[PDB]
């Protein structure tokens, strides 16, 4: 069972664990309670195994999408932030950590796709998807394309499909409806038709994937890409003077990227739930706590308004949050597993010409609502 009178925290190896460990030392200096930060391999598969026996860390950090399955298994304690604390975080971030109407984790960070552009090719990036064909023709006259981004994974194409009305599952107040899926409605069909038309008109290539697009942008071959905060450190700033901005609109409506919220859950078996609350609310989710983590490895945008408002001096972070507020929290329900694979197939088949847009999306919809 979990040791009383200390905190053990798990966080992934690609996060600022050294900075988190620094917040742990401050907690011990103030309280006398030791905080240990670990980053086990495959921690998101180990956590449900050890937590099922009443073992594991007191606190687990992961993207909120996995916390639905943990919460379905009763692995996470219901958290008890007061309204004053709730007011300190952006409201959509609380939605990411609600399961079956209960808060089951603390939001930490916010990630969403943005439009990334080369300021030397395109100092005024487009506000609309509709003006990309004409920009592409202008840029191709000098051997450059307007836009390359990953077309293989629906995470990357969804912002356009969702713009004029697509959605995965309807979210009312604080609850999903598994019966109301927005994959074959008029908005999704309009957005996927626009994507397919870009391909038919040779403005994009159906085969473009993550690494093809990344290299093209880094080499100065394409004026724009679509990617997230994880990508910024790999941009070749020796070649590219890049900016990051709001995604283009489609039919006048914002693009609606999925939003991922790095969250901190408390193990249901922890005898240290009040220590964990104190650490998370009053040490980590403070300007100084988030600054320690972020200075180590960037979190992107953050859930805490006071620190986000400072971080947003970086226009890349500001754009991340702007796109996230326009976007769709990734649903945490088990039915989302059907969405990913059904919509992946639909987009690949529509882009390749195997299926019409209408048939591709009807099939995807019809699978997700089974």
């Amino acid at each position: 069972k979990i040791e009383e009178g200390k905190l053990v925290i798990w966080i992934n190896g690609d996060k600022g664990y050294n900075g988190l460990a620094e917040v742990g030392k401050k907690f011990e200096k103030d309280t006398g309670i030791k905080v240990t930060v670990e980053h086990p391999d495959k921690l998101e598969e180990k956590f449900p195994q050890v937590a099922a026996t009443g073992d594991g860390p007191d606190i687990i950090f992961w993207a909120h999408d996995r916390f639905g399955g943990y919460a379905q298994s009763g692995l996470l304690a219901e958290i008890t932030p007061d309204k004053a604390f709730q007011d300190k975080l952006y409201p959509f971030t609380w939605d990411a950590v609600r399961y079956n109407g209960k808060l089951i984790a603390y939001p930490i960070a916010v990630e969403a796709l943005s439009l990334i552009y080369n300021k030397d090719l395109l100092p005024n990036p487009p506000k609309t998807w509709e003006e990309i064909p004409a920009l592409d023709k202008e840029l191709k006259a000098k051997g450059k394309s307007a836009l390359m981004f990953n077309l293989q994974e629906p995470y990357f194409t969804w912002p356009l499909i969702a713009a004029d009305g697509g959605y995965a599952f309807k979210y009312e107040n604080g609850k999903y409806d598994i019966k109301d899926v927005g994959v074959d409605n008029a908005g999704a069909k309009a957005g996927l038709t626009f994507l397919v038309d870009l391909i038919k008109n040779k403005h994009m290539n159906a085969d473009t994937d993550y690494s093809i697009a990344e290299a093209a942008f880094n080499k100065g071959e394409t004026a724009m890409t679509i990617n997230g905060p994880w990508a910024w450190s790999n941009i070749d700033t020796s070649k590219v003077n890049y900016g990051v901005t709001v995604l283009p609109t489609f039919k006048g409506q914002p693009s609606k990227p999925f939003v991922g919220v790095l969250s901190a859950g408390i193990n249901a078996a922890s005898p240290n739930k009040e220590l964990a609350k104190e650490f998370l609310e009053n040490y980590l989710l403070t300007d100084e706590g988030l600054e320690a983590v972020n200075k180590d490895k960037p979190l992107g945008a953050v859930a805490l308004k006071s620190y986000e408002e400072e971080l947003a001096k970086d226009p890349r972070i500001a754009a991340t949050m702007e796109n996230a507020q326009k976007g769709e929290i990734m649903p945490n329900i088990p039915q989302m597993s059907a969405f990913w694979y059904a919509v992946r197939t639909a987009v690949i088949n529509a882009a390749s010409g195997r299926q019409t847009v209408d048939e591709a999306l009807k099939d995807a919809q019809t699978r997700i609502t089974k």
